[PDB]
C-alpha cells in the first residue's frame, strides 16, 4: 500500500536542481488523490526555498504566490497517475 516516488523538478530552471537535490524522495499510499499528493511536494519545495529567499529575491523569483500555487505532478507518459518516477511542473502537459 506504499509506493516509493522520486521527483524530477520542472517548476523554474533557476532552482529544479536545488529541489532535485533537497526534496524530490517522498512515500505514498496507493489511493492518495495526485491533487493532494500535489500539495505534500509543494509544502516541501516552500520548506526547502523558504531559508534562502534572500538568494531567490535578487535571481527574480518571488515565493509568496508559490504556497497557493497550483503543483501538477505526472508520470513519464505525462498522465496524472502515482509512478515511482513522476515530474513536478506549474504547467499540465497539453
Amino acid at each position: 500500500m506504499y509506493k516509493s516516488v522520486n521527483i524530477t523538478f520542472e517548476l523554474d530552471e533557476r532552482i529544479d536542481k536545488v529541489l532535485n537535490e533537497k526534496c524530490s524522495a517522498y512515500t505514498v499510499e496507493l489511493g492518495t488523490e495526485v491533487n493532494e499528493f500535489a500539495c505534500v511536494v509543494a509544502d516541501a519545495v516552500i520548506k526547502t526555498l523558504q531559508p534562502v529567499s534572500e538568494l531567490l529575491t535578487p535571481l527574480g523569483i518571488d515565493l509568496d504566490e508559490w504556497s497557493m500555487a497550483t503543483y501538477y505532478l505526472f508520470d513519464e507518459s505525462g498522465e496524472f497517475k502515482l509512478a515511482s518516477h513522476m515530474y513536478c511542473s506549474f504547467y499540465p502537459p497539453d
